[PDB]
């Protein structure tokens, strides 16, 4: 029993976990093979931050101008590389402990583990999702760019998010592994901001449904509702629409339960239009939705890494 | 900027996981040098779970009896002893991936990651706090028992917490790394209740702190409060008694913030009063007691 935010193992990410020090600014890098990956705003300056040609700064750049540090060993950087907002710093030694990898681009309401670091040393792990809005609500201080989001499958890790930066409300914004953002923003200093967000569905519903596992019942009913009214009033409550893709998803969980998926939404219809009334759903009075269908499922079913 | 509760790199500990079968049975262990600890119910068949002898039961037993498995090479036990609720189980290598480490007991209010293991394979990782009822509020399924609680401050690995059992109300009970139990809780499937939780007082006022450095003030107040008005207060919403040992701790987050503690005091008392009115603390609609003070100041 019990139900948690639950990261993955973030074990195989620590060891590719890097230092990357360009003039001034001091940020972390992902050694994977021979190439460590890192946001390209390190070769900016204050003056360049503001108006940046990173085609310009990276051609008058050496491969001595970039120091990489793993653990207290210096790494000697034999060539770079840009694509996208994402240096590519190729070094003369593979990453002993690269582990199976991929480099997989993420849809919005999908969640990942954050192994959030400091001078290339981790100094926790937290499980957060990509927002409709393409930010994350992350936890992050000056110094964790370069941080990476990824999820474990098997044995193999795909890496989907780079911490770039922090947006003016303290959300997070950031890119894929080939450094092309999630969202409408830009890597450098300007007036941006992050569009009005709204709650992820298809996640509220597999966390009602993880909620009915542990035996929270009260806010079932018996009602059941069509695709169409219930997104009708989705849309309403700034909520994401459901598709019948996800409601295919939810499929194992209705089963179950023995709850129908529509009959989940006649729940979470009243929810919204009712509230929680003083009561709580595993042990929040505020509905979740940075559980997937699948994190659910894996957590109310012990899956190993 | 940004709040989230937060786990410590689990790499040093994923390295220490192994799985221990005896008989039937099949739980996790922790492997440090030549040594893999592990719940000493792993000895217990059917008949000995309402009241089993332990040293009688680990008497009967040979080397031979447990199957120690690290990745897919299966470990040779050259020795076998128990520290109270924990059986110690000597094999014949080291682990090469043994961090710097110690063992640790920690008070309630505490708070360490969980990694949560199935057959000596790390599944997930996430956050708790010892409750003041000494139980933990886990996310733990059958064959879960042996995984661990740690803190990793600078560079060591502090164990505190191995899992052992979940109580009727799906909370939690386990021992620190020398076997002893936290809380009133015996390694036996007798009756066993929980105590009535109550809430991390400090703790609470800690996240408040941490509001406060994140722009969060809606909740402030012009009050201030005497520590015996304050605990009167709140232990009637059944919330821990504030010690000047956690005013004293709360020193720092006060001299950052300009919110005197006995102010942040006040605010929490308005709190429990109104609720939140529809308002939000760091994106939560209630109080968060799993983030200590040294937590806070360590994330912010
Ligand atoms: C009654 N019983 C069963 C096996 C084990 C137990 O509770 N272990 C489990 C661990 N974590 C979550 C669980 C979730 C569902 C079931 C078991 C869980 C245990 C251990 C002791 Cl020391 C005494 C009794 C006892
Ligand atoms: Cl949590």
């Amino acid at each position: 029993s019990g139900f948690r935010k639950m990261a993955f193992p973030s074990g195989k990410v620590e060891g590719c976990m890097v230092q990357v020090t360009c003039g001034t600014t001091t940020l972390n890098g992902l050694w994977l093979d021979d190439v460590v990956y890192c946001p390209r705003h390190v070769i900016c300056t204050s003056e360049d931050m503001l108006n940046p040609n990173y085609e310009d700064l990276l051609i008058r750049k050496s491969n001595h101008n970039f120091l990489v540090q793993a653990g207290n060993v210096q790494l000697r950087v034999i060539g770079h590389s840009m694509q996208n907002c994402v240096l590519k710093l190729k070094v003369d030694t593979a990453n002993p402990k690269t582990p199976k990898y991929k480099f997989v681009r993420i849809q919005p309401g999908q969640t990942f583990s954050v192994l959030a670091c400091y001078n290339g040393s981790p100094s926790g792990v937290y499980q957060c999702a990509m927002r409709p809005n393409f930010t994350i609500k992350g936890s992050f201080l000056n110094g964790s760019c370069g941080s990476v989001g990824f999820n474990i499958d098997y044995d193999c890790v795909s890496f989907c998010y780079m911490h770039h930066m922090e947006l003016p409300t303290g959300v997070h914004a950031g890119t894929d592994l080939e450094g092309n953002f999630y969202g409408p923003f830009v890597d450098r200093q300007t007036a941006q901001a992050a569009g009005t967000d709204t709650t992820i569905t298809v996640n509220v519903l597999a966390w009602l449904y993880a909620a009915v596992i542990n035996g929270d019942r009260w806010f079932l009913n018996r009602f059941t509702t069509t695709l169409n009214d219930f997104n009708l009033v989705a849309m309403k409550y700034n909520y994401e629409p459901l598709t019948q893709d996800h409601v295919d998803i939810l499929g194992p969980l209705s089963a179950q339960t023995g709850i129908a998926v529509l009959d989940m939404c006649a729940s979470l219809k009243e929810l919204l239009q009712n509230g929680m009334n003083g009561r709580t759903i595993l042990g929040s009075a505020l509905l979740e939705d940075e559980f997937t269908p699948f994190d659910v499922v894996r957590q109310c079913s012990g899956v190993t890494f």
